[PDB]
């Protein structure tokens, strides 16, 4: 399929505790205007990151 | 940060291998078009991610 755009993320500001949905990240992440968000864990902290094309 | 610009972190499409210098990949990313860039630790790899303002 097509050549899709290259994305970017940023840790949300909104939202709290650790992250378990990534469809709840992503909608807490529209309220701070990103398309997208996921959940990503860096050793035992999981958190919300905001996704949009760069 | 909160009282400056947000930014936004995409992994770096050219570098190669583990990212050491962060400004080794800061200077990788400015060859992609991003402004900025950092070495980031997940898992056992340690991957070159190009900054810049969201």
């Amino acid at each position: 399929g097509p050549l899709g755009s290259r994305h970017c993320l940023s840790q949300s500001h909104r939202f709290k505790g650790m992250c378990v949905s990534s469809n709840n990240c992503a909608n807490v992440c529209r309220t701070e205007s990103f398309p997208d968000g996921e959940c990503k864990s860096h050793g035992l902290e999981r958190k919300c990151f905001c996704k949009k094309v760069c």
